[PDB]
């Protein structure tokens, strides 16, 4: 309990709730505490974590119980890449851009090997860790496939059936943010996100532009039809080198079906060329 396990601090508290940085009193082995203000969605993401153990995946140490509140005591990762990028806010280098997008090609490749797709990869949860190591946290919005809204792609902004291609858009989006500190699709609303996408992009698949007619979340919305949209060449000229915007590219294909998956990336030149 709190009996156990000394406050050092408070990492965090949103929506998720609250999670406390905590010491065990005997072995003095740091941990993650999360504490709730128990539903479906938390039994399904325990099952994951433990399906997924790995280097590159948060661990999930135990669970225990304070009257009927809820904790699960995670390891500890020193910060996460939201918080690298206040202190950075112009972006990491080109060196880190790559090791980080490597990691998280890596760690999505073990998920989706797995059958599992995240649905929700942001730089609020990839953990980092002292040593520069990203691991993955937050299943909370993932599924298995035999069964805030700025890095979601289009086809799930539509409510579209979904593969893995929508955790590559993710890294796309990221790839962006890690090279210049700036998010690349900013929109204030699920419509608006549907414009800023298109205002880079340009005009949405025709099977999605049916979707926004068909799937009656929509019924009576006008769609954000785009006039002179600006092309990625153009939004990262003097950010990205040839060799990152080619990849980026592929990552941000609007037909999911276009998109790279893993094992293609991690045989693009970004990952396969070596310094000299
Ligand atoms: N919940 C959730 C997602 C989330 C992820 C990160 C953060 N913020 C943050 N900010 C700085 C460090 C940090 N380290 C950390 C978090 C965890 C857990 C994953 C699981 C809950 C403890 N272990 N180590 N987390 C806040 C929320
Ligand atoms: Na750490």
């Amino acid at each position: 309990v709190m009996n156990k396990f000394e406050i050092l601090g408070v990492v965090g508290e949103g929506a998720y709730g609250v999670v406390l940085k905590c010491r065990h009193k005997e072995t003095h082995e740091i941990v993650a505490i999360k504490k709730f203000k128990v539903k479906e969605t938390t039994l399904r993401e325990l099952k994951m974590l433990r399906t997924l153990k790995q280097e590159n995946i948060v661990e999930l140490k135990e669970a225990f119980r304070r009257r009927g509140k809820l904790y699960l005591v995670f390891e500890y990762v020193e910060k996460n890449m939201l918080e690298l990028l206040e202190e950075m806010p112009n972006g990491v280098p080109p060196e880190k851009v790559k090791s980080y997008i490597y990691q998280l090609i890596k760690a999505i490749h073990w998920c989706h090997k797995n059958d599992i797709v995240h649905r929700d990869i942001k730089p609020e949860n990839l953990l980092i860790s002292h040593n520069d190591v990203l691991k993955l946290c937050d299943f909370g919005f993932a599924r298995n496939l035999s069964e805030t809204r700025w890095y979601r792609s289009p086809e799930l902004l539509l409510g579209a059936p979904y593969g893995k291609s929508v955790d590559m858009w993710s890294v796309g989006c990221i790839l962006g943010e890690l090279s210049d500190g700036q998010p690349l699709f900013p929109g204030e609303s699920e419509i608006d996100q549907l414009f800023t996408i298109q205002k880079v992009l340009g005009p949405l698949p025709s099977e999605q532009m049916k979707l926004f007619y068909s799937n009656p979340r929509f019924h009576g919305l006008r769609f954000p039809a785009v006039n002179h949209p600006q092309s990625l060449e153009r939004r990262y000229l003097g950010i990205l080198n040839s060799v990152l915007l080619d990849l980026m590219k592929n990552l941000l294909k609007l037909d999911p079906a276009d998109r790279y998956l893993t094992e293609q990336c991690l045989n693009h030149p970004t990952f396969q060329t070596q310094r000299l």
